[PDB]
């Protein structure tokens, strides 16, 4: 393909090069090929491709892989989702001193997982349980990619290996959904109140390591006035879209969050969020290691925004 | 294609050679080919091919494609359940005088929606609101083919037919999840326990297909003890393997339906589903065409065969 020989034979940049190592840090600004680039490197300043030994050429092949099995249009869990998601995932795990408590497989499952966690969205989402079906399409997509031909990077462990990641990828992607992540959450959110925490403990590994992931999937809602703002109107977009369509099939009227209208109502609907999902989502975290304020903190500093924007209605 | 070329130069026998007219019915003796033959009739003797001129090696280019696209891995949502459910519904169609209630429309919309209802499912099932998630992967994966070239059954139609027949399709498969069928039958229960029943208006013809849709999707569960049983063994098999399978990835334990244990209180569990839902679904059907009592009934006759087998635990 004249996409993968390309990719393949360029240059992964840096860590610095590319700054994806910030908080802040965006895909706005870079063509599709770059966050490719980014991506792999991402993989590459965190060990996979040289303990696991990751065939270069098969890198590319999957992301590439990965990528164009993704859908530009819906306009928000589009390829640029995920790669920000595992950006996110990225950094608070580097700048955020995260990564020196996980094992080399959790993190190649986070990596891997992360850039697969809302693999094939249509554009079809909620707003309060349904036990994780969109998310097994999402893992079934997943591995259905992992085992597919020339695009195997995980053709270099062994049994235990690919079973033990496959274990966490899924686990992990199937924490995407908000639901399990608020019928868990209320403990995980104890064992810092009660400072009982633990990561040594699995279920703990569990509880963090998801309670991470949908700190990551929320990623943007930390993200500078700019990058955050220019991407809610994205997220607004398809969640408008989609009470669009379910009034025409069906006949149904939007749940507000989704109807073209109340968009005057769009800030106390994300203030709301924050208060009900991303606030202590991120400070809590925040405990854990204390090098992630940058998001409980760029949070705060949307938060007030919204209520500004808000205090106008 | 050495099975296309086959199923193409062959003999579809008849309504009558085939049986396929009665709600007693099975797929159980003959070859999936046949299934092929069969399901071939059916749009035949429906009258699908003659008015939408459908190129008779399309709609087994067609066909073969809606088979192979499903997996004989699942035991019960495969290949066998969606014929079986064409089958229930090509049969209180005419046995049912039935059809006589339809546009040609709606009665290529079921036929189609019919043998993809539930398209590519993989064995995740439920117990007891998910917004039909799994319905549209169905959809999506139902209208994947129609376009799908070669396999094209509805070029034929204009724009406005099938558009109407997408709408019915959709709105179809769609409501094979009983959550739906259960946050509606309700009021469709009504419109004849005040018998203020009529299909001319479009809101009720879809509850009423509705209703139909789901009445054929539990098909098996009004067949002949011998032909019901033999079903139910499997899709426990399907309940029980799914419980496996989630307590092994995931460390939950078994919700009674799906423990490969609690196999003797099975009947209490077939038992209470037609209370719960089989009865009434179908008794009510009936007063709509009485000529559908041969589905109420296998029903209750069944009905009293886990009355039985249950009252020695
Ligand atoms: C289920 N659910 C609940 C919810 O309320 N939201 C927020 C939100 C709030 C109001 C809105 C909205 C999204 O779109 C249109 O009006 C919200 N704000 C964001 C900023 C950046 C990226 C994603 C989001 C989401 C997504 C997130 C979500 O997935
Ligand atoms: C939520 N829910 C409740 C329930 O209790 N059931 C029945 C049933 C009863 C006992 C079982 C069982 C299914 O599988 C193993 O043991 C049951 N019996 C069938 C025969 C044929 C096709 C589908 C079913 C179902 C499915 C249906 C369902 O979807
Ligand atoms: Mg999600
Ligand atoms: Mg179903
Ligand atoms: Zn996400
Ligand atoms: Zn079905």
């Amino acid at each position: 393909t004249r996409e993968l020989q390309s990719l393949a034979a360029a240059v992964v940049p840096s860590a610095q090069t590319l700054k994806i190592t910030d908080f802040s840090f965006s895909d706005f600004e870079l063509s599709d090929l770059e966050t490719a680039l980014c991506t792999i490197r991402m993989f590459t300043d965190l060990n996979l491709v040289q303990n696991f030994q990751m065939k270069h050429e098969v890198l590319c092949r999957w992301i590439l892989s990965v990528k164009k099995n993704y859908r530009k249009n819906v306009a928000y869990h589009n390829w640029r989702h995920a790669f920000n998601t595992a950006q996110c995932m990225f950094a608070a795990l580097k700048a955020g001193k995260i990564q020196n408590k996980l094992t080399d497989l959790e993190i190649l499952a986070l990596l891997i997982a992360a850039l697969s966690h809302d693999l094939d969205h249509r554009g079809v989402n909620n707003s309060y349980y349904c036990h994780s079906i969109m998310e097994h399409h999402h893992f079934d997509q997943c591995l259905m990619i992992l085992n597919s031909p020339g695009n195997q990077i995980l053709s270099g462990l062994s049994i235990e290996e690919y079973k033990t990641t496959l274990k966490i990828i899924k686990q992990a992607i199937l924490a995407t959904d908000l639901a399990l992540y608020i019928k868990r959450r209320g403990e995980f959110f104890e064992l810092i109140r009660k400072n009982q925490f633990n990561l040594e403990d699995p279920h703990q590994k569990e509880l963090f390591l998801a309670m991470l992931m949908t700190a990551c999937d929320l990623s943007a809602i930390t993200k500078p006035w700019p990058i955050q703002q220019r991407i809610a109107e994205l997220v607004a977009t398809e969640f408008f879209d989609q009470g669009d369509r379910e009034r025409k099939e069906l006949n149904i009227e939007p749940t507000d969050l989704m109807n073209r209208e109340k968009k005057n109502k769009i800030p106390s609907m994300q203030v709301g969020f924050i208060d009900a999902i991303c606030l202590q989502l991120y400070e809590a975290l925040t405990h854990v290691s204390e090098d992630c304020f940058p998001l409980l903190d760029g949070c705060r500093k949307n938060r007030q925004k919204w209520q500004a924007l808000a205090e106008q209605q």
